[PDB]
């Protein structure tokens, strides 16, 4: 029952391929809601055509931001940042999907897959889905970024969308 969505990746433009994740609705339906209508763009404004603007090898890359481009920006589906939905799940290793924010609850648009296990983030970060394929993807992605985060390449979500 719960929803799979699914990315498809582009570095400088050129198709790279895609990420599919299960999200974890049955656990936090709020938080997992939130990133699968901004994976449809059934509000009319979502993760389409957006990029991850920071990516740290062997760490994470971060994405969502689809208003500033750049950390700043991005917004949920409910008209104004909302709440740690809970910390139920724990940063346990690569594939984790989670959610980015500015402190407590104040949770918006942006995201970050895992590349590595993160647990000094449990507790501070709502965890809500896994990558469920194309691993593979994200490990050729993150080769793009570098120590301070900025990436050599553009990395853009071409599409994407709910698979069932």
């Amino acid at each position: 029952v719960n929803p799979t969505v699914f990315f498809d990746i582009a570095v400088d433009g050129e198709p790279l391929g895609r990420v599919s994740f299960e999200l974890f609705a049955d656990k936090v339906p709020k938080t997992a809601e939130n990133f699968r209508a901004l994976s449809t763009g059934e509000k009319g404004f979502g993760y389409k055509g957006s990029c991850f603007h920071r990516i740290i090898p062997g760490f994470m890359c971060q994405g969502g931001d689809f208003t500033r481009h750049n950390g700043t920006g991005g917004k949920s589906i409910y008209g104004e940042k909302f709440e740690d939905e809970n910390f139920i799940l724990k940063h346990t290793g690569p594939g984790i999907l989670s959610m980015a924010n500015a402190g407590p609850n104040t949770n918006g648009s942006q995201f970050f897959i895992c590349t590595a296990k993160t647990e000094w983030l449990d507790g501070k970060h709502v965890v809500f889905g896994k990558v469920k394929e194309g691993m593979n993807i994200v490990e050729a992605m993150e080769r793009f970024g570098s120590r301070n985060g900025k990436t050599s390449k553009k990395i853009t979500i071409a599409d994407c969308g709910q698979l069932e």
